[PDB]
């Protein structure tokens, strides 16, 4: 597992696509078996106080790359399902979450403030296929107050794949931060994505809106594993490229597989991923 050279890149993924999709089935079926030696403990989120906190009940946070609340004036009010992951070149340069429920708007508000990020890039639309996927954790217009932290919608645009909302963030302990949310809308009726151009200038342009010396970039879908870590996946590895024209997808998920689990949780998550690096690519 040494890079593959971008060059040869595409030339890589005609053969991964080729007879079915064995070469792709190969590979994710490895990302797959690449814990079973391997025991990660997450003993946090097993535990009765924060199972509420969990949306879905088998999808945990592993305890090593936990992103911790500063605890309140209660021994579990330090825990949220989050994980700290890592960027090209860079560690914890993400935190992948779950999208917040109504009992855990606060935790996840604080977070955002206690690692100072500036960014959330939100995966899924609240409900789809007539499935609820995601409470609303912002305010439809002006302000909404949760636990210490008051939201303040400022600016909108609504693109046809993503919409951007600029919101403005204060504690109330004065202190105030700019928060900008990249939120990919357009999920079909039926199926799942199948053109990868528009999601890979959402995530151009999402992954340039980064300011220097600010924390990590949250990022959540439904679960936050699956369209979290096709994200993240995607995000570094043009980064890798930029930096040294080379492509490891394969290492590079088995890697951060390792601090949180089922990332990129289907083959299908993981060709898109090559789709969109191809469009990357090819469009250079
Ligand atoms: C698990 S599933 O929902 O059944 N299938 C998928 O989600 C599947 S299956 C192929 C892609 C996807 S989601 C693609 C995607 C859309 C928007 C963004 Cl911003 C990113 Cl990063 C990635």
């Amino acid at each position: 597992m040494e890079a593959i050279p971008v060059k040869q890149f595409v030339k890589h993924i005609g053969e991964l696509y080729s007879n079915n999709q064995h070469g792709f089935s190969e590979d994710f079926e490895e990302v797959q078996r690449c814990t079973a030696d391997m025991n990660i403990t997450a003993e946090h989120s097993n535990h009765p106080e924060n199972k509420h906190k969990n949306r879905y009940i088998n999808i945990l946070a592993y305890d090593h790359s936990r992103v911790k609340l500063r605890p309140l004036p209660s021994k579990h009010s330090d825990y949220i399902n989050a994980n700290y992951v890592d960027g090209y070149n860079k560690a914890k340069a993400y935190i992948a979450t779950q999208g917040p429920l109504k009992s855990t708007f606060e935790d996840f508000w604080r977070m955002i403030w206690e690692q100072n990020t500036g960014i959330i890039v939100m995966i899924t639309n609240l409900v789809e296929k007539g499935r609820r996927k995601c409470d609303q954790y912002w305010p439809t217009e002006n302000s909404e107050e949760y636990g210490n932290i008051i939201v303040t919608l400022k600016s909108t645009k609504i693109h046809a794949c993503y919409t951007v909302r600029r919101f403005s963030i204060r504690n109330t302990k004065q202190n105030e931060r700019v928060v900008i949310q990249y939120h990919y809308t357009q999920w079909p009726d039926m199926g799942v994505p199948e053109y990868a151009l528009p999601v890979l200038t959402f995530v151009r342009r999402s992954s340039a809106a980064r300011m220097p010396e600010t924390g990590p970039v949250l990022v959540h879908c439904s679960a936050g594993v699956g369209r979290t870590g096709t994200y993240i996946v995607i995000d570094s590895m043009l980064q890798q490229i930029k930096d040294k024209s080379t492509v490891n997808v394969l290492g590079f998920l088995k890697h951060i597989r390792t601090q949180r689990n089922y990332l990129v949780q289907t083959e299908e998550q993981y060709i898109f991923i090559h789709d969109a690096l191809l469009e990357a690519i090819l469009g250079k």
